[PDB]
């Protein structure tokens, strides 16, 4: 019945402002919620701070050791279908593997049960 | 559709009790559910206690090594359209990196979808 | 519209079985829903175990390096209005900082929006 | 108004496959929404892998450092009252403290609000 | 009432791209929505990155130290029952414990309770 897209990244880092085109995603036309997580490990003893862009948002990311974190965002809109995308900045360096993954789903309306028949009504507005 | 809001903060530690006005974050006009995610990596090898104040709210904040936490609060209101901001206070020091995302969330009403019909009711009051 | 409740406290570990009288709450008088969030950083290399008593409910703690752990927790009442309070156990030492946080919110009924009208309605009993 | 049932243990680790007896719990004879929560602590340099079973489910659990782990898990029926227990196995030796919760609801009706008045009805089937 | 399966497994690493049939899982004939958690301790000091495979759906996945996610995954269908399996890729190695868990629940339409009785409604479209 429902759809779904996990579109998703597995990359690396070296410029400043990079944008990461998402693996393997082919198009989200409609209208969908939204979520992230983001997780990146660290090539010596260092820490990292970074922050996420998608779609006119944008996303805290400190770290050290080991890290996981997600994201709820409502309701996304898709004006025209097109590849899933997205930029970001931070310090970069000669290892730290980052992980990232959208998961989109498209909104439908949720099917409901009824208590406590009969119920009551009039035709009078309140 | 439905609308979003993330606005977001990358900073730093030097006094206790400061603001940290909240970037790039326009307004929000209206009623919104609300939501915080905050983390923030160590230089050296400290711990750091710290709290979040927000508005008329307050959250605790134990961390060493890596850390990572959300919170839900519910409907915040507002009254009149401002920039978002956030005091909080807690050891500083030469280096602790902070990173803290508010997203909030237009309330709007559910759709639904019905089942088991017909639906039974009377014009009687239960 | 809605109303909320995050009391909260930032704390210390000394005696076995203490009290925590928690920071800036002066009442929560009807029914809520209720969440706890919870961690704690260790001085020194030790592991901690111990747990949370609340209103009737426990919560179990393991931890070493750096945790967070939170619990949905449906519905509780207040009997009548009151101070929220934390009692707990476990081991405690010369460093161990404690960072917990409550938050409550108002039971209220959900707005809901009705798809597929018209609605098929018979008054007589299924 | 609604219920609850959050019993709980803390523990230790000796034999392969044991059972532990959940501290505390009366019983609950009804109908729930169930919940897990694990953690565990390990002493010394040493790595855990371990799998959990409670009620004709098992969950698996890889650990080392901090660790943190929780499973919603959909209405869980309880055909007669009876005291909580978990099976589970697994590596054990002799420092890897255990810490598990469980949390149960009982399973309402969910209130709702009517947005849209009036609303369309007619006595035809669809 | 309402049925549930947690089917699951606790695993190692060895060949790029392998499959992982899942443990005592015997069908999901019908409709699910669907969820995955995830972690993976590593023998030594070394990060791994990998990627999971279920349904046509993949996850990104960096580690090191400690690590936990987990992932909602709407609804999805099965066509005809089968059991359960994940392939997966990334590098391997002389140590690298796996833990995963797949989580899946029937669909079924939601009870509700009515607020605000009577209420309204009319014959006539808007």
């Amino acid at each position: 019945i429902d759809c779904d897209s996990s579109v998703f990244g597995n990359n690396f880092n070296i410029t400043t402002s990079p944008q990461t085109l998402t693996m393997s995603g082919p198009l989200a036309p409609g209208k969908y919620q939204t979520t992230l997580t983001v997780q990146a490990l660290i090539g010596g003893t260092g820490v990292v701070v970074g922050t996420v862009t998608f779609a006119g948002k944008t996303v805290a990311y400190q770290v050290f050791d080991d890290s996981f974190a997600s994201f709820d965002l409502g309701t996304v809109t898709v004006s025209a279908s097109t590849t899933p995308s997205v930029i970001w900045t931070g310090s970069t360096g000669a290892t730290l593997t980052m992980a990232v993954n959208i998961i989109c789903k498209p909104i439908t309306p949720t099917s409901v049960a009824i208590s406590g028949q009969p119920i009551w009504t009039t035709p009078y507005a309140p």
